[PDB]
């Protein structure tokens, strides 16, 4: 059956691991080693079509490695994650976006922009400015909380739809 290869990228601490573990294991893990990169696989059903998701939860020290480049070439879609209380992580999106397009040598790569930690009160990044950036990229924007589950399945499933459309 169909497999979708997803790569979760973004600055350290934005919640890549928390998002991935919430999606797969349905619980919020609050102090997951920042240095661990790993693959999470799970069978799921999406719009009826039964699926295998292969999700790469990236670690920052691997950024310029030959292995990262191969993983990006293999990856079919990218969840580009920032935190809504961390402006720098939002500004880093530009960097990850350009890297993915370069490494995969394409201007149209399946992607979703994710603004995580939506449960936190101290917002520094407006939804509108994230929506504006996503529009400029021509990709969906989904706001999530790995802690509460809000938006998590939508983020990942929407990325699968983006891969289908491609
Ligand atoms: N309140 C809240 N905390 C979060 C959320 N996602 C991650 N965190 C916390 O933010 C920190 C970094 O999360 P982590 O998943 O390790 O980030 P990574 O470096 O992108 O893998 C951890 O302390 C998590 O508990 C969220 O949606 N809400
Ligand atoms: S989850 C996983 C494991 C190995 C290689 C991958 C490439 C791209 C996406 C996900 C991967
Ligand atoms: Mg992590």
């Amino acid at each position: 059956m169909t497999e979708y290869k997803l790569v979760v990228v973004g600055a350290v601490g934005v919640g890549k691991s928390a998002l991935t573990i919430q999606l797969i294991q349905n619980h919020f893990v609050d102090e997951y080693d920042p240095t661990i990169e790993d693959c999470y696989r799970k069978q799921v059903v999406i719009d009826g079509e039964t699926c295998l998701l292969d999700i790469l939860d990236t670690a920052g020290q691997e950024e310029y490695s030959a292995m990262r480049d191969q993983y990006m070439r293999t990856g079919e879609g990218f969840l580009c994650v920032f935190a809504i209380n961390n402006t720098k992580s939002f500004e880093d999106i530009h960097h990850y976006r350009e890297q993915i397009k370069r490494v995969k040598d394409s201007e149209d790569v399946p992607m979703v922009l994710v603004g995580n930690k939506s449960d936190l009160p101290s917002r520094t990044v407006d939804t509108k400015q994230a929506q504006d950036l996503a529009r400029s990229y021509g990709i969906p924007f989904i706001e999530t909380s790995a802690k509460t589950r809000q938006g998590v399945d939508d983020a990942f499933y929407t990325l699968v739809r983006e891969i289908r459309k491609h």
